[PDB]
């Protein structure tokens, strides 16, 4: 438990792409002793929870249980400028137009 | 599956210029036994989806899979600073002037 | 006594992942000959005091008593684009909507 | 074909100054068997295209083919905080003050 | 004159946390054959002068004469996402709420 | 004549601090066989021109010929977050408050 790279500490860097950090997770899932159904918790949820807020904030929005292609595409936005561009508009437009809280 | 790069997920860094990546997109291609037509996903849409959203927007800006000179010329706008030069102002007006969502 | 890396100076890179530096502070607490109890108060507090104002502002936000799997989950928000993706919208509203100081 | 250092892949890092890439486009052509005029789409245009858009926005105003003393003194504006000294404010004036689009 | 690491050229990375850099300044101070008082110019004013403007502003804010622990604690804010979360946000209100110039 | 690093091309990285590069300009000046008076024009002007526009906007502000201590102290503001802490507030106010162009 918690052996090197059991998924439990796998991590996506802010500058690490989703499709990249994923290689760091899946590969190490093999390095981890988990049933396929169990790994599904690691890929479905952990992949969202411990990996780069660009994607955590996304896969959570898409929701858990969405296919990995729906997430793979939606998470390709991850990557600073690429994400930050959309996040810039959404956030900038949140505080002011769409999410103006009063 | 898991063989070194089949052009499933080759990747453009979020800051890595499109061109560095085109050589890499192509690099896996020289190793991937992808027929030329098949390579069309590899050139056009791979070069769109996993290629850093800046090209995803730009390739959309020209048209997806535009000539390697067209997607590229336009894609030198990719990269952080590369896009920040333009995309910042445009997005900045996406929120306020051009795309103000009401 | 209070030798280098023990915990006395364990400092976190600002963008460095919560968990990463925590890995420092953990793998390094070994270097710090501490009682099992004398270790923990360093892990909940000393981790918070000298680490990532993003993870310190969060660890504090969750409120102490949050198991690592709970800290890590929240401080996974920490990060350049990682914390900027969540803070961009927030800070932008700290000034305008939520923390508007009059 | 697939040969690097022909300009077809030379590149200025998005953070990288105009000048830092100048050598990348000059020296990389030392390795390329070319004519001086032939090297000119490069010195003039690729030097404008993949050379980190901080310079493409500068060279677009300054103009292309500017002498190495001009593109230098001018695209020395290229640069992470180096351009930010000016460019941030410029984009900030591209949307709101000078180049605002209605 | 120009002797390596006399504190004259010691410096803090623009993102480097205050302390990591302080380890440099101090480590080489041990080497600069100085008196306790002399080392105190390096700790009071050079420390401030080169320590990455994220903190250079802070140390002044607390005011010099504060314990290195004092500046350190107030300088754990130093850092990219680490200093921006607290200070960039402050800049956001420098335009709108607190430093709105007139 | 025009030997490498003769000051004609010495350059400061966009992120490279003024002090660092100044060490690249001074040391390389040793490599440059120049009279002191001549070196002075290189230290006064050339240092200003090809040294990271962060400083260029600063040195120009302090006034050319400011003593290295003056250029340094102010150019310790040079840097990514370090210059940004100031410059972001400034450019932002160049568009809206102080330099609003009508
Ligand atoms: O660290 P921050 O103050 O948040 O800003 C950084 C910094 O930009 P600055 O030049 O303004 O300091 C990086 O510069 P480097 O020191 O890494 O060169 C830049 O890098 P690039 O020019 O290469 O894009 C990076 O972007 P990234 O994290 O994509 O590498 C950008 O961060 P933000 O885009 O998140 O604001
Ligand atoms: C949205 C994103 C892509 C991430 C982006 C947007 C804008 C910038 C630069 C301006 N800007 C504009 C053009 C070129 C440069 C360059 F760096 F290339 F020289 C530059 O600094 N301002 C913001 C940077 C930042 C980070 C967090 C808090 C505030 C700011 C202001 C940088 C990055």
């Amino acid at each position: 438990g918690g052996s090197p790279t059991s998924i439990l500490d796998i991590r996506q860097g802010p500058k690490e792409p989703f499709r990249d950090y994923v290689d760091r997770f899946y590969k190490t899932l093999r390095a981890e002793q988990a049933s396929q159904e169990v790994k599904n918790w690691m890929t479905e949820t952990l992949l969202v929870q411990n990996a780069n807020p660009d994607c955590k904030t996304i896969l959570k929005a898409l929701g858990p249980g969405a296919t990995l292609e729906e997430m793979m595409t939606a998470c390709q936005g991850v990557g600073g400028p690429g994400h930050k561009a959309r996040v810039l508009a959404e956030a900038m437009s949140q505080v002011t137009n769409t999410a103006t809280i009063m």
